[PDB]
Formats: C-alpha cells, structure tokens, sequence
C-alpha cells in the first residue's frame, strides 16, 4: 500500500532523498530517454498535445511545428487502425504497434498507448535485421516447461532471457513478504561478481515502484548516464495536470534508480514483472555494463515470457 | 495406449476402413500437402536425401538436380546457423525458420526440425505483408489472463484465435477419459450452424492421432481435395525406412480424417493441442468453409497461445 505523491519537481515538489523516496512521483517525470521521440495527442480528434524536446532528430520536423496537428493528417496510414485498436476505455497496458519508414537508415517502431482521454505515441529507431519472430519465443517455452522444480524453472529462465537478449547480466529477483527480495537466479557473463543469494533490502524498489510494476510490467534504462527530454508543454492540456507516462517505456527513469545503477557500474537495465494472482511475486531483472537499447519486437517477446513464467510459477508453486 | 501401426500403402500395408483406421500409420505418409515443398538431409554432413516432386515448382531446381547436393553449398547462409540451431539429439518439436529470397512474389519461409540423423525442411511461400509481431501474442494474454473461470476463458481463448486468424469456425474442443470429446466454447461466422455443447466419438480423433498430437502440437489441411505429393525417394536411405513426418506441417493428412472433413463441408481444418501436466486435454480446432494457408507466424503464435492456454488451464483446474 504506496504512500500518496508528492508533487513532481516541475510543479514545485520537494527533492527527492532517502528520507523521502517513497513519495517520488515516478510516474510522471514530464520527460523521457533520449533513444526515442513522444508524442501524446487527442484520443478522438488525435491533435497532438505534447511533444518531447527532440522530436525533430526522429521525426523530421520541429515540435512547434507538430504541434496542434491531427493523427489523421500526420499518419494517414496509421490513423484508422490506431483508433480501432485503442477504443475508449480499454486497458491502458494494450498497445498498438507499427513500423514506419523515416528518411534514415533502418525504420521508426511506432508503440501507442490510451490513458483516459489520451493517446501517448512512442517513436524509436530500429534497423531491419532487429525483427525476432514469434519462434524466439515459440522455441524457449520447452525448457522452461521441462523445469523440475521451481528453481530449476528459475535457472533456465535467466539463461534463455540472456540467451535473447545477450545481456551481462539476468536475475530472477523474487520478494519476500515483507517486501525485502534475494536473487534466486543468475546467468552472467564470465567475470561478472555473482549477485546469486544476495537479499536486499525493500527500500531498493520502493512501494509506488512496486504498485507501478504490477500494472505496468517492462521498463528499462537505455543508458544511465543519459539527460531526461522534456514533454512540452509538460502538462498535458486536456487536464491541465501531468501526464502519465507508467505505460511508456521511454518514460524517464527517476533520478534516484539511475544513481543506483551507476553505483553499480550498471550501464543499461531492464526488467520485466513476474505477476502471479494479481501479486508482484518478482522481476526478472537485467544489466549491461555499457548503454544498450534492446529492440522493441524483443522487448514485447520477453514481456510475454514474463507471462509465460509467471504461470509456470502459479502452477508449481500449487504443488 | 494406441495400437501398432500397419505398414504405410507403399510398403503393401493395408488399405484402411473404418474397422482399421486405429491403425493406419499416419506419421509416415511418405507424402507432403502441395502448397509447400519438402527436403530431407542428412544432419551432419547436410546431404540433401530426399525431395517431394513439386520442388521444381517453390525452389526453382528440379528434384534430380538438388538431391546429393549438401545444404553447405545449396543454402551457404544459412547452414551454419541451422546447424548450430538444432544440434544432434534435440527435441524433434524444437524448429529452426529464415525467411528466404525466391524469384517470385513475396518470399519463401523455411521451416527445419530435426528427428534422429534427418533434417526436415520445409519451405513454403510467404507474403511480406503476412507477417505477424509478438504483439498479437503479448495483447492477447489480457483478456485470457482476465478469464474468470474455465468456460469463460474457453470462450474467450476461441474469440481471440478467430479474431487473429478470421477461419470461419474456432471450437475449443474438451477430452473425457473415455477419450470422447466436447465442443465446449465454439466463436464461429454468423449464419454457420453451431457445434456448441456437441460430443463426438473417441473413433473421431483415434489413439494414435492423440498420441501424435501429445508430442507434435500444430498439424492443418491447408485444402481438403488437394492430392499430397509423394517425396522421392520415399524411404530414408540413412535407414532404409519411411522417414517420420509428424513434426512437418506439410505432412499429408490422414485420407479418412480428409474424407470426414469434406462431409462436414470444410475446405481448410487446422488444429493446436491443448497439453496440460503432459496428458492431452483438448485442441483448438479451426475450420474454414474454403481452402487457406494460415500463415508460418501466425501458426507459431497459435503455438504459443496453446501452450499460455494450457498453462491457464492448469492454474483453473487447480482452484
Ligand atoms: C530512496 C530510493 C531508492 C530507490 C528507488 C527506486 N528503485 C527503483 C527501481 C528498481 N530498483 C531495482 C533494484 C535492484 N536492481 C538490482 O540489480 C538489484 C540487486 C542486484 C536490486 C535490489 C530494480 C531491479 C528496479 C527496477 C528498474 C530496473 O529494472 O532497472 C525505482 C523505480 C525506477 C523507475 O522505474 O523509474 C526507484 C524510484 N532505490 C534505492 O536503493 C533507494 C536509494
Ligand atoms: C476410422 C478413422 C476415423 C478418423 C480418423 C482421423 N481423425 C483425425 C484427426 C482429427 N479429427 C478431428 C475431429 C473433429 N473435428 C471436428 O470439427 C469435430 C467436431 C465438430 C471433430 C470430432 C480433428 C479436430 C482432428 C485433428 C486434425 C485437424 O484439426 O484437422 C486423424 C489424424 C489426421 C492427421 O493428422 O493426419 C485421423 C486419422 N476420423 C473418423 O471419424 C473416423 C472415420
């Protein structure tokens, strides 16, 4: 149970400490990593509302001039389907996905979102050969399925995720009651200090962390020594308040978690929940020691294998 | 337990009735549907050993003038990573799939799986636009995780699988002990008479297609008058034996399950079992009232959903 926010730092809230870490508005950075490009716009008339700062290194043209312009002018092609895939009211961890082409090398991956009244459009580049079937997938599920017991479906589910993705390092965190978590798995590069065993303390992914990931199950840290953009204007006109950005991978990393992860010598960091009964039960939780943006169609495999091991999890666990 | 099979016709086998069908070895039919072709190859030197008699037809050479020649020279790039991908003694359901070049529209997709000392590949024409993300797996496991009891997400698992591939008919189809079955959730084009709440024979889906059906989890006739293609030579010289084609989706359906699929008006029948705690506890089955070749990423997401449905299942069954 989250104590409420504070107010976030552009609205005159407080800074943020160890004494008061729990408040911190993470939700709602009113900014976002500079991999990528934002744009949130009307969920009806789909004029756009905010535009990230750097709009124009990955769309082509300025944020002023982007600005106030429909969906259905700037993306004809994109418009209909965006609209029939995120009606009103569904949920806002559905998303819509594109490819478009951008007149640099590879293509734009284009990933919408609905929260409220709002649709939130996230832009990132992607070379050709970054596609991943649904087979990457399709071919893991056998030894995670062939798993003895939960801890063995715990090893080979770090290893298969560093398999996909090449990351250094691939923990199965799991949390304890009282929120305190150990690393019950690890597949690591050669060299690497083992985490394997080592528990933590709950203060290190706070409560309104942990309410966020059970909605919102992947996000990451591209590069963790990368300056947050800003989302102009910051609030987002339609309620004259933040606009949430829980649902947006691109979505800044607080302050605090980046300081962490560099103390860490962590130079990139993802993970993807592991929800068992509506309950966040763990994380399965990957570094990198040098920047790295894993391409968006392995994001989404590894969101579903997050699924598929959380089930795996439920059914052994009842045994 | 299923019974032994008899030989297949072209060893003199018998012909099969419905006083036989039990037995009718329909794993090796020394024959492939005609909208794909099909090679064999020896796995560690990549001889190719046989050929279905249409390849001239998908890969541009005739059968005399490929067979003998080694996957190293025909498919120089990608033999080492096939290679690598399926290692001597993997499981026979683990694939290896590229997209390949072709001088015709589109592409040809290559499927390969390995059984023993054989590869097995599979090629068959593909549309650019016929790909599919990870996304229609990952958005799908919402409303599935939402399912409030097992009917309900039969009903919604039959919905989904309509919606993602549009056959006319999905029914989701339940084994009692006694091996007859029940149509337990059915999402079907409006005007076709309904299946729902109907039992059929355990004769219907006989004991050796359901010990099939454990092990290799998709199969599909892509035209229910089309006539299979033999491959040449039909036996494997690596044994002197008829070569195992239960993991091929090219392999040729069973004449009689043909024949029972023209009376029901079918054109096109494709099926994903349903495997919980290793027993198998029912298919997803598709119809179409026309012939359809359901696309490789599409078959592979079903894949997928059976094996998240499965899991579903358990967790439910559990409770
Ligand atoms: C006073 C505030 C603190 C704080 C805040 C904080 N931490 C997170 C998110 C994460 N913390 C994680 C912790 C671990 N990563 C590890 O490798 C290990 C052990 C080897 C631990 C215990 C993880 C995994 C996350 C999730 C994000 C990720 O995967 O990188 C947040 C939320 C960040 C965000 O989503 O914006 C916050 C606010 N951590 C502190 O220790 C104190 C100082
Ligand atoms: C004497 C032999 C018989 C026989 C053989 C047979 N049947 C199959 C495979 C299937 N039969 C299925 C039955 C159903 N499909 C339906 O729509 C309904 C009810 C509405 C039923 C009961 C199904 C679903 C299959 C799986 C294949 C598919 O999805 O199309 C085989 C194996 C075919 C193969 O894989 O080569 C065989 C040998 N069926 C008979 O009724 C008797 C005459």
């Amino acid at each position: 149970d989250p104590l409420p926010f504070f107010p976030p730092l552009y609205l005159g809230g407080p800074e943020i400490t160890t004494e008061n870490c729990e408040r911190e508005p993470i939700h709602i950075p009113g900014s976002i990593q500079p991999h990528g490009a934002l744009l949130t716009a009307d969920g009806h008339s789909g004029e756009v509302l905010q535009m990230s700062l750097n709009a124009a290194t990955f769309l082509g043209q300025e944020p002023t001039v982007l600005r106030g312009q429909t969906l259905a002018a700037l993306l004809p092609e994109q418009w209909p389907a965006l609209q029939a895939a995120l009606p009103p009211g569904c949920p806002d961890a559905l998303q819509y996905r594109a490819t478009l082409d951008w007149p640099a090398a590879g293509h734009l991956s284009l990933t919408v979102h609905r929260v409220g009244e709002l649709l939130i459009l996230e832009f990132e580049p992607t070379e050709a050969w970054d596609s991943t079937g649904p087979h990457a997938l399709r071919n893991a599920m056998f030894a995670l399925e062939s798993a003895p017991n939960l801890r063995a479906l715990a090893e080979v589910a770090t290893q298969t995720v560093r398999e996909l993705t090449g990351f250094d390092r691939v923990m199965l965190y799991k949390f304890a009651p009282d929120a305190t978590g150990e690393v019950i798995a690890e597949a690591r590069r050669e060299g690497l200090h083992a985490f394997l065993g080592h528990r933590f303390p709950a203060s290190d992914i706070p409560a309104q962390a942990r309410a966020l990931y059970t909605r919102h199950l992947l996000r990451l840290t591209a590069d963790t020594r990368a300056a947050a953009v800003p989302l102009d204007p910051v609030l987002n006109p339609q309620t004259n308040a933040p606009t949430p950005l829980g649902g947006a991978v691109l979505r800044a990393t607080s302050p605090m978690h980046m300081q962490y992860l560099r103390n860490m010598g962590v130079g990139s960091s993802l993970s993807v929940s592991v929800v068992v009964g509506g309950q966040l039960w763990g994380l399965i939780a990957c570094h990198h020691q040098t920047p790295y943006v894993l391409p968006p169609d392995l994001r989404t495999t590894l969101e579903s294998l997050g699924r598929l091991l959380s089930l795996q999890v439920q059914v052994k666990e009842a045994h």
